[PDB]
């Protein structure tokens, strides 16, 4: 019903997502003003998943002055017990808009695809690599993308292996790239309407077409010819082949209109 953090009362309105210990609320201030508490339960959890959630709020914080394509955190509330942060409720999230709409808007598409470099961007400069980009990690808010999480702490659900990187999947006997191949698959998914590997269904088979380079990723040509040289550029397996983020942010995809 009620939720106190730092001296404010919010209205629970409903909840959004719950996670191993987690819940996103979607709540209302004094103001009738609407907002998201993510609500942690720490009564049950690691040690080396305690300090996790300190990481992820000690860098949403750090990173708030630094872009506004971060995820706004108003304000938080941290005990022993639980975890409470005031922040931006937007209007959906990524992935669960990129199943809503069939047919993308490119100029909307492009327009995501830039706040989604500069966000990633922002993170990469101060040291952090998102090694799992998703589109559930995105907010839409007033047709503006929004990083959520910098998946240090667990993933919440309201998991797939699709935009997990090779060198990754090679890494069992990181890189800012690796975030450039997550990317390069979600804007795949915002172009070709799935992932570059969403039609294999056994996993160890899967993961094995991530390596094996003599799999080779169809890419059908579109109007935007500059569109596709980008996925293509994101998609080599080779990190140090790979397009870099400032690279990306210097493309003429992300710098020229039609
Ligand atoms: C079974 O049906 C449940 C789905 N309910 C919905 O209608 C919500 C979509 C949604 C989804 C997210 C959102 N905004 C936010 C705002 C935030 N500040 C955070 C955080 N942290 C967040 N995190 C999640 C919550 C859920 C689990 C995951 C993925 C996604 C949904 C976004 C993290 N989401 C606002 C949203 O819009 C609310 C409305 N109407």
């Amino acid at each position: 019903e009620c939720i106190s953090v730092k001296g404010r009362i919010y209205s629970i309105l409903k909840q959004i997502g719950s996670g191993g210990s987690s819940k996103v609320f979607q709540v209302l201030n004094e103001k009738k003003q609407i907002y998201a508490i993510k609500y942690v339960n720490l009564e049950e959890a690691d040690n080396q998943t305690l300090d996790s959630y300190r990481n992820e709020i000690a860098y949403l914080n750090k990173l708030q002055q630094h872009s506004d394509k971060i995820i706004r955190l108003y304000d938080y509330e941290i005990t022993d017990q639980y975890i409470y942060m005031v922040m931006e409720c937007g209007n959906i999230d990524l992935n669960s808009w990129l199943k809503k709409k069939k047919s993308i808007d490119p100029w909307e598409r492009k327009s995501y695809w830039k706040n989604m470099l500069e966000a990633v961007h922002t993170i990469h400069q101060h040291g952090i690599v998102h090694s799992d980009l998703k589109p559930a990690n995105f907010l839409i808010v007033d047709g503006m993308l929004k990083l959520i999480d910098f998946g240090i702490a667990n993933q919440m659900q309201p998991g797939t292996v699709n935009y997990m990187p090779p060198e990754a999947i090679k890494d069992m006997s990181i890189s800012p790239k690796s975030d450039v191949w997550s990317l390069g698959c979600i804007l795949y998914y915002m172009t070709y309407g799935k992932t570059p590997f969403q039609q294999i269904i056994n996993q160890i088979s899967k993961l094995h077409a991530i390596i094996d380079p003599n799999h080779e990723i169809e890419f059908p040509d579109i109007p935007e010819k500059d569109l596709q040289d980008v996925l293509k550029c994101c998609l080599k397996r080779d990190p140090k082949q790979r397009i870099s983020i400032p690279e990306l942010l210097a493309h003429p995809y992300v710098q020229i209109q039609t």
